[PDB]
């Protein structure tokens, strides 16, 4: 029951989340590696903690996620102007398509929960304002500063928040197909 | 009475405050943290005090507040979209779309408040152009200096107020609703 | 007489400062911050005498201005796409059209007016190249340099010029309206 | 003879002006500013010196030029939009129409021919790469150096010759029309 | 046998990958040579050196591979344009239009094989953090230091990988197709 | 024989160079004057030797020849909506138009050998990384160091390239078409 409603909400976060991304994580991070100021002397001491204190930036990694997410329904558009193109056997493929949406949304749902999974084990909560890096260009061990942490944190935070909420919708579609459509599917 | 016109002078508003923003706030905030001058020699000593001073942008919050509140529109128009496609019982589907409406207002309105309200608890009405700060990195307290303080106050005492026109529109169209149009809602 | 020929060249005028502030007011006010020299030596000396000097630029004023006076136009677009939708009562839904188209123009001369007056009271006719000024920050008073005074004052003197036409022509929009229009409007 | 062609030729010579400026003026003079280097000590001048070599950037003097001769264009096609909304009198509007339209390509003649001595008594030919300038934060006479100078005067003689090539066939246009034409648009 | 299922995937994973690097690949190079900075005093040894270390970047020659790649496609449109401007003999038409698009196909695999080749020889796996460099402007043999090493081997690996799936799936296609079509397409 | 694919692969190649440009011309030249180190100490000796150096800028020069190519196209196109917004005269239309496009053709061919002449005595084949200048600002011979040589040769010879390969077709063009044809077109 309230599927639909589901749908369209699932579907109005999806659009909320990919336009509050578009519009404001591009500025947050423009000038992430100029604004590095690092207790040091020896040049070379800054690229390397930059690098290791953040190696992948938030950014690209919600943008990936963004990007995967949305190949189902590229694939789902695309195989559905080719059954148009082409065109007692159309309901039989009525009910490969439906079966093909069904085995589309299962994925989508995997992809979500990996992507997930991968950023609450890489990013974490709260970004550290202060970082202790020692690689090879530095003598010994050396202090760095991050600028504007507060806001990378929240951001973060919220795009957990939206992502969980996405997860929860998708597990509730599921719980809406049922055991009897996973099996039909799987068969 | 003066319905339809209310609405009108709203969506006007919305428009207008939408393009304004989308316009200038870009340029003002584009390079807040370049200019920013505060009496240190301690390394470190900028980037902490300019988190402390301005933690989340003003930028970033109406942007969000923005992109929250047009939300109940972009739902309704998937629902009505759907409702389109699915297309006695015409009349109910009518009554139903229009007690969906008066819903997606009602929390349209609770959500301008709620907006509106945190906004004067964060930003108040006047940017200090003279701040004091004393985080770990910094030994001592110290007195850094912001840039263009006056256009930011501005600005944001033209947002409160555009937000206060909106939320006496909201209002008044609650009012027009009603306590009958309310209690049909709530059951 | 010559009213609809008015119009035609009050529109075209509108056109063109749109397109010429759209295209050249970015540019020149894209770094008129970086550019500032100041025999000083006091650090936060530079970005208070800034504040001072210009606390609003012109550009924002002019954008400001813009978008403000086209808001009756939406407001009777809106208006005429409510009456479309809805649709002797013919006759006299044209003629309140009429009178609302009235009283907009009305508006919108007040607000030109209104503009104008602020325009000429705020910024004046000529950008003074050398500033002196003398804030807390700054001991005693110190002379700073404005960059490009020159172009600045010529593009100031031109919207000056484009408003004072586009008053001449609402001011002859009115007197073709009349004392007969005026009274039916206020009745 | 040869009207059509030559008009033809006309629009596609402004397409590709336009096209060519649009393209190519805004990365030729982008940092024009901040490249200056000049032999002096005194802050503050740089500015004067940039400011009286250069008053008044070429890119703006085109882009305002290429403005003002669309206008004529625009103002038409706004006459013929009103003409084609209000629709023996049908030839009597067509005649005013090809009347308005001679009034318009003459004032459009001189329009070219004002711009084109203007451009050739402030700019000249050629830039010239060094500078002597003593103004009054200078104590003496300095020597400033402009940079890309060569780029600068070839774009300079290229924007002569279109324009010298728009007003031969703008002349060609008139001389087609003739003195019969300019009487009956006269009178 | 799931062949257009197959061309459907590879037209997928090319509009992902085409969105990926429009999206990402501008931001992560955009300042690549200003977060240069190498162990070095003599002016000129960190232009020769970077050049030495990147002398193509990985961003043009994925750009360039994904121009290159969808040249057939452009001009079996075109040829499929004409064909239709132009219009027993229609049955011959389509047998040259499919041996054509063989051809095509066949020609696309050929080029992204070499593509792929040229990418694996040219760039590798794994981006160095630290070069050692030794030219004509630098006397001895200097240690030069490579900004944000990981996200660009990580990104290297996932466009190594994409373009491994592409090719797969292109030796899937030849194979559908066969020695039969293949010695048809010959003859 | 075999016209028509000519002249379909002479369009893909100039949109593929078009795109190309386009697309990767804009990045390599963005900021070619700020990565420029000289061994000098007299200010206006670096801004003299890069204008030395460098007078025009490839870029400009490809933007300059790809515009102009293109300028017979669209006047073939405006003489084509001319004729078809005027309508045995019919063929003597047909037969004008087709001798037009010929010496369009012509012309275009001309413009391409007279560009790629200027191109090869211009700029050459490989850029110097190293240049030896002597100026009025430089007491004596300096060297300076180019940024990025190898990519704009390599970028430069590419061009060459495709020029080449355009002249090559156009000849082709011109072969199929015939001294008949040229005698033709000549009366
Ligand atoms: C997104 C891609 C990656 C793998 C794809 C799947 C790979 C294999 C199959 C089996 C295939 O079987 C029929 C239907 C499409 C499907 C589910 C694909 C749907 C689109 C997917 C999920
Ligand atoms: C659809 C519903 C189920 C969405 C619920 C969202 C939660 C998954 C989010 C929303 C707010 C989050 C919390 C916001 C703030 C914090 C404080 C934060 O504390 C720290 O960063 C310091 C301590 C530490 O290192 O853990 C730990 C995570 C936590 C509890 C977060 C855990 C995850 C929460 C509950
Ligand atoms: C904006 C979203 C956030 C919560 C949503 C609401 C959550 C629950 C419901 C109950 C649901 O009941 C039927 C109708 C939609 C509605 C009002 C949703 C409308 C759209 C809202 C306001
Ligand atoms: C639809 C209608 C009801 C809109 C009305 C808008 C008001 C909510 C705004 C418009 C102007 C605002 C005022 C503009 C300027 C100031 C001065 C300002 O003073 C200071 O910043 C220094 C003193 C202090 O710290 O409070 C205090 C807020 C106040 C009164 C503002 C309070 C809120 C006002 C009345
Ligand atoms: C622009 C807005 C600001 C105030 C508005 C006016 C406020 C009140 C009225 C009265 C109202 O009476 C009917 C008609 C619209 C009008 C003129 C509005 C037209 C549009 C205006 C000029
Ligand atoms: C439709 C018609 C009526 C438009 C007429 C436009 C005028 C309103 C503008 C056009 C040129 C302007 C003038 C251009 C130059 C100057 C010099 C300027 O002198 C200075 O800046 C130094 C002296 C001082 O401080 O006043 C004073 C304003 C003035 C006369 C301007 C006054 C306003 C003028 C007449
Ligand atoms: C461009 C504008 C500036 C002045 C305008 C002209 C001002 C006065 C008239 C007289 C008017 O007489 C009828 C016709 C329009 C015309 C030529 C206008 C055409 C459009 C012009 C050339
Ligand atoms: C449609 C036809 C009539 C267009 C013809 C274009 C001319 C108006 C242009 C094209 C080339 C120009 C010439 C190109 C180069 C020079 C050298 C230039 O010499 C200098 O800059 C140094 C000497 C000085 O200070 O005059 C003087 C202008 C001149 C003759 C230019 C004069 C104007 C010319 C003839
Ligand atoms: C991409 C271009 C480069 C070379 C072109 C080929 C060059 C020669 C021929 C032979 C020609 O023979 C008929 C058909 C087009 C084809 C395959 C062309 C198709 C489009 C190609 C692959
Ligand atoms: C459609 C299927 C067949 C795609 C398979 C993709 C492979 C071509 C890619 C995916 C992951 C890649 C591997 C990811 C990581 C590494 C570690 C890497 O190690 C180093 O960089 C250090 C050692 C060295 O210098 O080789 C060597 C390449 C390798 C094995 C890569 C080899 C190529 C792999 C297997
Ligand atoms: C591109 C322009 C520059 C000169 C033009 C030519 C100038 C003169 C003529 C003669 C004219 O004779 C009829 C036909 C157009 C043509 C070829 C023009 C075609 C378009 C051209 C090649
Ligand atoms: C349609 C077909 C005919 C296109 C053929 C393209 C040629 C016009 C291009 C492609 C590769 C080019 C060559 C690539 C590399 C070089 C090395 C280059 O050597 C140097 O730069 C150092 C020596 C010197 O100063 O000449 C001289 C030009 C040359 C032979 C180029 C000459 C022009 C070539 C043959
Ligand atoms: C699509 C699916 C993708 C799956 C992705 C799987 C990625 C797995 C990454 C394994 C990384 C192992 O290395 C991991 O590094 C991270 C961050 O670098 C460390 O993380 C630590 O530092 C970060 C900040 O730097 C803190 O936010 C975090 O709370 C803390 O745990 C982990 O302690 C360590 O375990
Ligand atoms: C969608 C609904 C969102 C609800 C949002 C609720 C946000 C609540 C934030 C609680 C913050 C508590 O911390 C609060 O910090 C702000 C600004 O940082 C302080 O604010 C103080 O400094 C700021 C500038 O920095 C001044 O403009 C302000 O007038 C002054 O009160 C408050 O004195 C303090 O109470
Ligand atoms: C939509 C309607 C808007 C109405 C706007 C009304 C704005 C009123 C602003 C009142 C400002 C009072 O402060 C006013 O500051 C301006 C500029 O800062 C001063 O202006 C002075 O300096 C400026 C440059 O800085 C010169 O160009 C000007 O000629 C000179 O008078 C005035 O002398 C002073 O009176
Ligand atoms: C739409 C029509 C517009 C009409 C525009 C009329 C503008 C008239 C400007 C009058 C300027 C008088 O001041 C004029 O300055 C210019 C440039 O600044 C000087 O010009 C001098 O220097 C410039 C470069 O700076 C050289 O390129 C030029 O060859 C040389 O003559 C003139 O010698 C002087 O006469
Ligand atoms: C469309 C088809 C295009 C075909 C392209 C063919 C390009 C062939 C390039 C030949 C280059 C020879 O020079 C080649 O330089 C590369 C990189 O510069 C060196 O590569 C070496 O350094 C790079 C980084 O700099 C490492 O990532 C790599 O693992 C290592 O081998 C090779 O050891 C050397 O052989
Ligand atoms: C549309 C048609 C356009 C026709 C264009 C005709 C342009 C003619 C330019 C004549 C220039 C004469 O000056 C010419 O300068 C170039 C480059 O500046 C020199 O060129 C020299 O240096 C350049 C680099 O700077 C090398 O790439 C080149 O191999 C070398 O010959 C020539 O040796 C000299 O002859």
């Amino acid at each position: 029951h309230s599927t639909m409603i589901g749908r369209i909400l699932l579907t109005v976060v999806v659009i909320f989340r990919i336009l509050i991304v578009a519009i404001v994580g591009e500025t947050v991070y423009d000038d992430e590696q100029t604004m590095f100021v690092c207790n040091t002397l020896q040049p070379g001491c800054n690229q390397a903690c930059y690098d290791r204190a953040f190696p992948i930036s938030h950014i690209r990694y919600w943008v990936f996620q963004i990007i995967m997410v949305c190949t189902p329904s590229l694939c789902f558009i695309t195989y559905s102007v080719h059954q148009s193109a082409k065109q007692k056997s159309k309901l039989r493929r009525q009910e490969g398509i439906s079966r093909f949406y069904i085995i589309q949304v299962v994925f989508r749902n995997a992809l979500e929960i990996g992507f997930l999974v991968g950023q609450y084990f890489l990013y974490g909560f709260s970004v550290p304002g202060l970082y202790e890096c020692n690689r090879y260009p530095c003598i010994k061990e050396v202090e760095c500063y991050v600028s504007r942490p507060t806001e990378k944190t929240v951001f973060l935070v919220f795009m957990f928040a939206v992502s969980g909420i996405c997860v929860v919708l998708n597990l509730a579609e599921l719980n809406h197909l049922g055991w009897r459509k996973i099996k039909l599917a799987v068969r």
